């Protein structure tokens, strides 16, 4: 019933992410929902650009671990790379589950590929990749993870993901089983553990979330997204949230940002009836 | 040849405008134009807010005057209040003409209203207003100010502007005389003096420049704006520029920032032929 919001304006225009989520009144609407909300502010941010990231992602994680116990954390960000720092840090050292809701698997290693770290955080978190990264950010067992909304993978990704054994719910599976059910399966699969959900904006259809780094046709519908957040929220097991890859520079009327603040409220309890 | 860019993320969500302007690739395009450019960064910012505004507009004023003689300053802003600081700083104790291109005349005193200070900058600069501000920002004689593109005026303002004797070219005059003639006319009214151009994105038709603080229908056309900049450019006396009131949160795929970076380039020498 207490909630902390910390921003990681990282872009190594997604760095404006944290600012749009705030202008979308994320905070005021959570209090409206009943929570007491403290804004911690922004974590300062000084292959391509590795150390800077691991550094800022370090500062992040330390901050989450400090945080009194029982406080729900909401990380507003740019790069999905922050996830490395957050998921680790919000775990508080516990064995937690990760519902990674992205259009991508964000699962490469430097071996599989671009060269950009933000396509590498889920893997590192599973312990696969450059050591300067895995050694300070490993925080979950591959078996403890579930991708949802995925509709675009690199060949090295398919392999690592298969070899590793990560439950992957691509948009084919969404179209096929419906989100209602996929939602249920995610909870069985990760039954018993606290859940840290990471929401990548590129998961909703571009037709709806235009402001994003890498649009990818045929994504979750507006309604669809809320169902997932609601079903999930119901479990009462959700403990932390990642709201990322929100690019105002590409958005319209700042609506991609509004969509997340809305899905955040669905995940933290808000119900129609 | 030397050009300095400085940001003022001040919203007292126009505080996001400076990133918007930078991401619209302002520096780079200026370099392509042939200028060696430096990013001084952002001036820290944190009735309503007189002291916090005065403090930042003072850090800005002071920072601009300390610039080496010859370096051309461009102030990237949110609020139009930053101009009390930059038109004073950018002038360096010299008599300069001010070409104010906003849909408003930002010429109110507390007596005539809204309450907000960002509708008073040109008044303060012209010496009318709170003493706490005029006392450090008054930097222009009303007879040396020219408003272009105006189409919104509070009663007190119209009166203050008449008493003051400020040359006003509202959209009605624009429609009657054309930008070319109004430009010959601005240049002549301010003949001999160095010129500082302040640009409120709201002066561009909302249809074209959606992301601005207060849209006011019936504004300049992308061609008229450019023409204007181009004529003021040929004069050889522009010496400083404010690019203000750009709000990405209300914009669309960042075309407002792109629309101004384009006008800056026009004021700074760029041409078709």
């Amino acid at each position: 019933e207490r909630v902390a919001v910390v921003g990681v304006p990282m872009d190594l225009g997604v760095d404006m992410g944290p600012s749009a989520l705030r202008y979308a009144r994320l905070l005021e609407q959570l209090e409206d929902l009943g929570y007491t909300v403290e804004d911690l502010g922004d974590v300062p941010v000084s292959l391509a650009y590795l150390e800077e990231i691991r550094a800022a992602a370090l500062v992040l994680k330390e901050r989450l671990a400090a945080l009194p116990e029982g406080v729900f954390p909401i990380v507003l960000g740019g790069d999905h790379s922050l996830s490395m720092g957050s998921v680790a840090g919000a775990a508080r050292g516990r064995r937690v589950g990760v519902v990674w809701v992205d259009a991508h698997a964000d699962f490469n290693t430097p071996e599989t590929s671009s060269g950009n770290v933000h396509g590498m955080p889920l893997a590192v978190l599973s312990g696969l990749g450059h050591p300067r990264l895995t050694e300070v950010f490993r925080a979950v067992d591959p078996k403890d993870v579930v991708l949802v909304g995925v509709r675009s993978l690199d060949p090295g990704e398919k392999r690592l993901l298969k070899e590793a054994g990560v439950r992957v719910y691509t948009m084919h599976e969404v179209d096929r089983l419906g989100v209602a059910r996929i939602a249920e399966e995610v909870l069985k699969h990760l039954q018993g553990l606290p859940l840290h959900v990471s929401l990548d904006a590129d998961v909703l259809d571009p037709t709806l979330a235009p402001g994003v780094g890498t649009p990818v046709p045929g994504g979750l519908t507006y309604r669809e997204a809320h169902l997932l957040m609601e079903i999930l929220a119901e479990s009462g097991r959700v403990q932390s949230l990642d709201l990322v890859e929100v690019n105002p520079i590409l958005d319209e009327r700042n609506r991609t940002a509004e969509m997340l603040v809305g899905l955040a409220l669905s995940l933290l309890g808000k119900r129609i009836f």
